[PDB]
């Protein structure tokens, strides 16, 4: 079990646009093409992303590609926010997979604002942490793709994803 089998296994897989809970354009494994509400502007940035006309549906080694891209911006994110940084370096290893997940679910401005939960992570506080994160509009929105992180973060193993 490693990042992004973690990641498969909550984002799954689309080869062809929808919307996701939070109600934006998505495809592959949880890649986010706009938050604009036009399809077609999603589609446009989707064949930017590819580099052809999809026109909306890609291949397996594709969604493989953005996946791969997707997990080293969520980590690249981490590692230059200021509020981020130094939670993510004292959390624990299967901690720090369930970091990653959430900011390549949520993106890094959403849960850079979470100076709660900033706090009590970092201070080490998982049961409270976990309680204040199953209160986020993020959970109640997307609560099969959100409760496997927030027990993760809760017991620091992998049996969420066994
Ligand atoms: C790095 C990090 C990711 C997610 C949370 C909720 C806190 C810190
Ligand atoms: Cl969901």
């Amino acid at each position: 079990m490693n990042i992004f089998e973690m990641l498969r296994i909550d984002e799954g897989l689309r080869l062809k646009i929808y919307k996701d809970c939070e109600g934006y354009y998505t495809i592959g494994i949880g890649h986010l093409l706009t938050k604009s509400p036009d399809l077609n502007a999603a589609k446009s940035e989707l064949d930017k992303a590819i580099g052809r006309n999809c026109n909306g549906v890609i291949t397996k080694d594709e969604a493989e590609k953005l996946f791969n891209q997707d997990v080293d911006a969520a980590v690249r994110g981490i590692l230059r926010n200021a509020k981020l940084k130094p939670v993510y370096d004292s959390l624990d290893a299967v901690r720090r997979c369930a970091a990653i997940n959430e900011v390549f679910q949520m993106g890094v401005t959403g849960v850079a604002g979470f100076t709660n939960v900033l706090r009590m992570l970092q201070q080490k506080r998982w049961d409270e942490a976990a309680v204040n994160l199953a209160k986020s509009r993020w959970y109640n929105q997307c609560p099969d793709r959100a409760k496997r992180v927030i027990t993760t973060f809760r017991t620091g193993t992998w049996d969420a994803y066994k």
